[PDB]
């Protein structure tokens, strides 16, 4: 149909604002502390702890597969790559530090972000 269609430009354009929005934030890590996913080989433990492990290269694939249906969706996996840090991680680590600058850089270009989903629909 040509309602499908539609709806399937809408994803695509969401798509696109969504990977200007991961680059940005992404950017905020410069350390790339959170890159990739923790690796199980180095600690064998994570998921005794981590019930859902989150990285930007996962969120990467979900958005390329058009994955991320609305910006809840996209900001709940976002969310997930500081918590799962600030539970794992000492308060006085490097790792946990990562995530609080992450976190509150992020905020910044979420806000527009979510005005700009709202805004162009």
């Amino acid at each position: 149909s040509m309602e499908q269609v539609a709806m399937e430009l809408r994803l695509t354009e969401l798509t696109r604002l969504l990977r200007s929005v991961l680059d940005q934030l992404q950017d905020k890590d410069p350390a790339r502390i959170f890159a990739q996913p923790v690796s199980l080989k180095e600690v064998p433990d994570y998921l005794d702890h981590i019930k859902h492990p989150m990285d930007f290269a996962t969120m990467r694939k979900r958005l390329e597969a058009q994955g991320y249906k609305n910006l809840h969706e996209f900001e709940e996996d976002f969310d997930l790559i500081i918590d799962n840090c600030m539970k794992y991680n000492a308060r006085d680590t490097v790792f946990y530090r990562a995530a609080v600058r992450l976190r509150d850089q992020g905020g910044v270009v979420l806000r527009q972000a979510r005005r700009e989903v709202d805004s162009i629909g």
